[PDB]
């Protein structure tokens, strides 16, 4: 039976994807495999994806947009999850430190399409900090705790666990949780190739219809913990934090929330997004049952 390869990297933005792996395993005979394929960092998901060795993934949005403008076949079903993203600082940090009076602050993000650019460069502005006093350094989720403790960055913004981790290993200080500064922000979403859905559409369909039923599974918080304490190299009390500020729940991609992420990325000349219909087929997860 058909095998449907699905890449993420282990963050609570990915867990619906787990908790669809645990409901497919229970089936008698389910209607396809699933093979989750970790990786460690962004560029090397959006390669594999591009290269189809994996037939879709779970990723940050404006990477997935980007892709798309430069002509991938890839179309977004639905969201990873709700919130769950963190600016962290270093340990005893007070947001009002932030001023323009002297050097520059640096921030780690994930990759430059990311909400968490968009989160911090908010952030800036709701302090009053001047254009460009904030200074942006790509890295994976994963070098952003030793990053912080070594002083090599002041802060930076990711979906956690990376920021429960930061607080954990070492010296890291909560300064923020993305709710605070763009409510709701879609940050990863669920994108297949489009062969899946042009010639897959049975295998799609059921694949979207047990992530659907998942998404509602999981807004139980023992059940969330659970899913990601199993697959996540943390501890439960870190996932326990990381999994109290995310949610999962209806995750349709909505036009409006599509509609503040363009416009968030047109403002920032990030690159000229695409429009909803040419990015999103919602018809999947509108069609899935929610039972
Ligand atoms: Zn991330
Ligand atoms: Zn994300």
């Amino acid at each position: 039976q058909q095998v449907i390869k699905i890449g993420y990297l282990p963050i609570t933005h990915s867990a619906n994807l787990m908790m669809t792996k645990k409901l497919l395993s229970q089936y008698n005979h389910p209607k396809y495999k699933l093979e989750l394929v970790k990786f460690n960092n962004w560029p090397d998901l959006m390669d594999a994806l591009n290269s189809g060795r994996i037939d879709g993934a779970s990723t940050l949005i404006e990477l997935a947009m980007k892709s798309k403008q430069k002509g991938s076949n890839i179309k977004a079903v639905a969201l990873g999850h709700h919130e769950g993203n963190v600016i962290m600082g270093q340990k005893g940090m007070h947001l009002n430190e932030f001023n323009n009076n002297g050097d520059d602050y640096h921030f780690g993000i994930p990759h430059r399409y990311s909400t968490h650019y968009l989160l911090l460069e908010e952030l800036r502005k709701q302090l009053k900090i001047k254009p460009g006093h904030f200074s942006y350094h790509e890295m994976s989720p994963a070098e952003m705790p030793a990053a912080l403790s070594e002083h090599r960055i002041t802060g930076y913004s990711v979906a956690e666990p990376f920021g429960a981790l930061g607080e954990k290993l070492g010296k890291g200080k909560t300064l923020k949780h993305g709710d605070d500064v763009i409510p709701d922000a879609y940050c990863c979403v669920l994108v297949l190739r489009g062969e899946l859905l042009d010639q897959h559409k049975d295998v799609a369909q059921a694949f979207v219809q047990d992530y659907k039923k998942s998404g509602f599974k999981m807004n139980d918080r023992k059940q969330s913990v659970d899913i990601m304490t199993h697959h996540f190299k943390q501890s439960r009390d870190v996932l326990t934090q990381s999994a109290a500020w995310t949610s999962y729940g209806d995750l349709t991609i909505k036009p409006s929330g599509y509609q503040e992420i363009t416009t968030l990325v047109k403002q920032h000349h990030l690159f000229n997004p695409p429009a909803y219909d040419d990015f999103v087929e919602p018809s999947l997860y509108k069609e899935a049952s929610r039972s």
